[PDB]
């Protein structure tokens, strides 16, 4: 067996990029097409697998196994395989044409590096060619770099790793049972995950984890001051040595390891980093097929329907599209991905239907804490908090064990509730004093004109449909301890 050509092809449904966009937009046509012929390209060699288990629950588990197989344990202690499909559900894309009822191949390894757009065809990276009747880009971005290490020398980037795939979570993973000390540069909810599991390694293995990032606390862009610093203080819990309002000036070498200077005087020594400071959406396919990318927000430009030009759609997080509330944007959600992968597939189909969809967010920090968000959340916006002792069923690990699945928007579910009616408080509880080291959930509100635009949620679940309810509204209420009371906060 040796390398070989493949021969020109055709596929009705050409979906470029492997990922949980690209999945659920299989799905979808699959659904609303029963024998449809789908084609996934896809340049990582591994099959579509959704990745928020990589710097969460796949940390939390001893068993050596689960970095081989990928079926990472959920807060519930239930298996779960990180793949959408095993190999068995695809089809090879030499098959396709000749399948009875049609299905969906997937060819990994290969890159769509060419759109031609009027002559409904792309070239992979090894030459050949596709035609296709419809075509979705949902090719996700590439995390961005610290500009720092890149005028840093071979020594620092062979020393740093970007994370997003199943090969980063592993690299990383062999590197914390090899390294004595592991830096994470970002503050934001994935460099904050990414901290608490090596802390959590940590105890084991007693290596030394250091958090750095500009702002004045973990997540300090999108919570209230007070929370932030509350986060951070979590973060420090599991083991980390954070340290906020940091600057990298640059970084090289020193004694072997690496050397990190900050703009405020403050030198970092440690053996490996891992950043988490972003992404840039993936539009190497703008340029051949003359597609618009979003001069202020990044991602390929789309309109009600997630559509670019003709017979090419985009989802995911490369696509900068136009939400319900808030007008142009692009996020990096799950839920997002699924979505918009979901209805791009229809639209595929012939639906012509408009993306109305509020995206959410979630965020673990280990079992014990949990975020999710919808919305505008922006820590410059005037902000109305609400809190609350919490219950036992106020976590992630009861969230998990209640649905029984750890993707928090899949047991949020996609409805907006059909109706606010604020209920009636809750029966009082004997207790003692009440002090703010005491509560441990809560709504914070985000406001723009005394009109609610925005909601970050702290341990409280399976109420995201009431918060898309109350965002869609609009209206300006007059007392925001009342409203709390929809979120169970008393
Ligand atoms: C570690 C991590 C944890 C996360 N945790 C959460 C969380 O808990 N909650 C939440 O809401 N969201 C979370 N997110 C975000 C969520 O996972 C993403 O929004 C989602 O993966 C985007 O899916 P996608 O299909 O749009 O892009 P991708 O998942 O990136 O898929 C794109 C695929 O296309 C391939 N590709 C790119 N270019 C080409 C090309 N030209 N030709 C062929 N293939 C190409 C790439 O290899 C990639 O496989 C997390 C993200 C990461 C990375």
């Amino acid at each position: 067996t040796v390398p070989q050509i493949r021969a020109p092809s055709h596929v009705p449904f050409l979906l470029i990029g492997g990922g949980t966009a690209a999945f659920a937009a299989a799905r979808s046509i699959r659904a609303r097409d029963p024998g449809a012929r789908v084609l996934i390209v896809s340049e990582d060699p591994e099959l579509p697998y959704m990745r928020p288990p990589l710097s969460k629950e796949l940390w939390f588990s001893d068993d050596p196994n689960v970095t081989k197989t990928l079926q990472f344990r959920q807060w519930n202690g239930k298996e779960r395989s990180i793949y959408f499909q095993p190999p068995s559900f695809y089809v090879s894309a030499q098959d396709l044409p000749n399948i009875e009822n049609g299905g969906v191949a997937v060819l990994t390894g290969k890159k769509v590096v060419h759109l031609d757009v009027r002559g409904n065809m792309v070239k992979l990276n090894d030459g050949s060619q596709i035609t296709f009747e419809k075509c979705l880009i949902a090719t996700g971005g590439t995390p961005r770099s610290l500009s720092a290490i890149d005028r840093a020398g071979a020594e620092v980037k062979s020393r740093t790793t970007l994370f997003r795939k199943i090969g980063d979570f592993r690299a990383l993973e062999k590197i914390s049972r090899e390294v004595k000390s592991i830096t994470v540069i970002g503050g934001g909810f994935l460099g904050s995950e990414l901290a608490c599991a090596l802390g959590r390694k940590s105890q084991a293995s007693g290596i030394e984890v250091i958090q750095l990032f500009p702002e004045k606390g973990n997540m300090g862009k999108i919570l209230p001051q007070y929370l932030s610093n509350w986060t951070m203080e979590k973060v420090k819990r599991e083991g980390v040595k954070v340290m906020p309002n940091a600057i990298v000036q640059s970084v090289g070498v020193s004694g072997g390891r690496l050397l990190i200077k900050l703009k405020d005087g403050r030198k970092v020594e440690t053996d490996h980093i891992v950043t988490a400071v972003g992404l840039e959406p993936n539009v190497e396919l703008a340029k051949t097929g003359g597609l618009e990318i979003d001069s202020d927000f990044g991602g390929f430009r789309v309109n009600a329907e997630l559509q670019a030009r003709s017979n090419i759609w985009v989802a995911g997080d490369a696509a900068c599209f136009y939400d319900i509330k808030l007008g142009r944007r692009r996020v990096e959600h799950h839920d997002h991905a699924v979505v918009s992968g979901r209805l791009a597939g229809e639209n595929m189909t012939g639906a012509a239907k408009p993306y109305w969809h509020q995206s959410m967010f979630w965020s673990d920090l280990g079992p014990d804490v949990g975020y999710e968000a919808i919305g505008l959340v922006d820590s410059s916006l005037p902000t109305v908090g609400v809190f609350a002792k919490a219950t036992a069923q106020d976590n992630p690990k009861s969230a998990t064990e209640q649905s029984g699945t750890g993707i928090r928007s899949e047991s949020e579910t996609e409805s907006e509730a059909s109706e606010i009616t604020i209920p009636p408080s809750a029966p009082a509880v004997p207790q003692v004093p009440v002090e703010g080291e005491d509560y441990g959930k809560g709504v914070i509100f985000y406001l723009r004109d005394k009109v609610v635009v925005g909601i970050v949620l702290w341990n409280v679940f399976n109420r995201m449909p009431i918060a898309r309810k109350i965002i869609k509204d609009g209206e300006q209420h007059e007392d925001l301890n009342e409203v709390a009371k929809l979120f169970n906060i008393h």
